[PDB]
């Protein structure tokens, strides 16, 4: 009755309607090495413009998801997106103690009805969690 679920983290950089990764929605999910248009928007996050149809819509990735290659002179930098994931140690997804996840990071978790997907370490004595978004089931 108890299952497991492997998982695989996504190739892509996470392009959020918001500046969170909790209760957020992806503009875009660019794969590692797509090159983009962005403006710093605070210490830890970059914005920028994509179009769905004739519509502008707004997206925000974080920092270490965008590798700046030149800076224009509107203030707006070029960038290499850098794909990876989180897992965080409580579920609001927001600093505390988090792990980088590689592209490709082979994990196991468990069915989870509230949508924070368990992530037991072997070497850490606690739980991490990771949002369905972030990762892949394969098929």
């Amino acid at each position: 009755m108890m299952e497991n679920i492997n998982i695989v983290i996504k190739d892509v950089g996470y392009f959020q309607d918001k500046p969170q990764f909790l209760n957020s929605k992806s503009v875009r999910q660019w794969k590692h090495g797509t090159k983009v248009k962005l403006t710093k928007h605070n210490s830890h996050w970059y914005t920028g413009v994509v179009k769905d149809g004739n519509k502008s819509v707004r997206g925000y990735i974080y920092h270490s998801m965008a590798k700046v290659t030149s800076k224009n002179s509107d203030g707006s930098v070029n960038a290499t997106i850098n794909a990876h994931a989180f897992c965080w140690d409580n579920k609001k997804l927001n600093g505390g103690d988090f792990i980088n996840l590689k592209r490709g990071f082979k994990g196991i978790t468990h069915p989870a009805s509230d949508g924070f997907y368990p992530l037991y370490f072997a070497s850490r004595k606690k739980t991490f969690y990771i949002p369905r978004y972030m990762f892949d089931i394969k098929k």
